[PDB]
């Protein structure tokens, strides 16, 4: 048996999605000493902030990881997954459960993350949209032909271009052959390419103030789906990452490479269990979405580790 513990990114959070997890005694506790540490209040955004609100990506960031390590903190009350990922912000999320950074020094550094990325997509005018259809190699050919760069590489053909407004327009008027259709995502900028640069920059110094630990469990990176053992070369990737594509394709051939036999995804969870199911048959999928999921999720841990 192997269990993979995965935490989603941006895109997966929605309006009151914490609310049943703060009711857990001490989970308002400890998400309320977050928000103080990193000038945010964690409880607002995740139960009465609305869809505007969330969307803010400097909000989204740290919001998604405080979700995660809570629920998984939740999961184990313990057990040790067979390895951890996560997509994109779920990487610093699957940073805690290795043990690569403590909880407060990850959300300082996401909450960094997603200003940062905010303001490099300010000093531009880009985007990211999905292609729904076509195949990905002639896609991916297609789109960098173009000059744009797929940023996310999510597996079951899945693709994600990213670039300037007028590139992306340019995508749609001219798409790859067999794609159906062009659809923008939900976020500031072009998230995941050279266009990040300066966020990489600003998102170094914070590392900074960090010291990071061997991963103590199997830590698997988006860069190019390996396992990563040293800690200073998990912050690394994590740095560099904000403008590197996403290659979560690789992260699920590695899944398998592993002989991963569960994946459960933590809280808001619902989006990398649905890729499992495509990509992953033969593995059982669960996905955390409120505390009542918590049984489930607790059989399936005791059965595969
Ligand atoms: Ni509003």
């Amino acid at each position: 048996h192997m269990l993979v513990l995965v935490a989603p990114g941006q895109g997966a959070q929605t309006p009151g999605f914490l609310t049943d997890w703060l009711a857990l005694p001490g989970a308002a506790d400890r998400v309320a000493a977050w928000s103080d540490a990193i000038g945010l209040d964690l409880a607002h955004f995740g139960t009465k902030a609305d869809a505007d609100e969330i969307r803010d990506t400097s909000v989204a960031q740290p919001l998604l990881v405080a979700a995660g390590i809570l629920s998984a903190a939740a999961l184990g009350t313990g057990f040790t997954p067979g390895a951890v990922a996560g997509h994109s912000v779920g990487e610093i999320t699957a940073a805690v459960f290795a043990g690569v950074l403590d909880d407060t020094a990850a959300l300082s550094l996401v909450r960094r993350r997603g200003l940062a990325m905010a303001e490099a997509a300010a000093v531009t005018e880009t985007g990211m949209s999905a292609l729904l259809g076509g195949d990905p190699e002639v896609s991916v050919a297609h789109l960098e032909r173009l000059g744009l760069t797929p940023a996310n590489v999510n597996g079951a053909g899945q693709i994600v271009a990213a670039g300037t407004m007028e590139q992306l327009a340019a995508l749609n008027e001219d798409k790859p052959e067999g794609v159906r259709k062009v659809v923008p995502l939900k976020v500031a900028g072009a998230f995941h390419t050279r266009h990040m640069a300066p966020a990489v920059d600003k998102l170094a110094e914070a590392a900074k103030a960090l010291t990071p630990a061997d991963p103590k469990v199997t830590y698997v990176s988006n860069k190019d789906g390996r396992a990563v053992a040293s800690g200073t070369e998990v912050l690394d990737r994590l740095v560099g990452q904000v403008a590197n594509p996403v290659r979560w394709d690789l992260c699920m051939e590695t899944f398998k490479e592993l002989g991963v036999t569960a994946i459960i995804e933590v809280c808001p969870g619902g989006t990398l269990t649905g890729l499992a199911k495509r990509a992953l048959p033969g593995v059982k999928t669960l996905a955390l979405k409120t505390p009542d999921d918590l049984d489930a999720a607790r059989e399936l841990v005791a059965e595969h580790t």
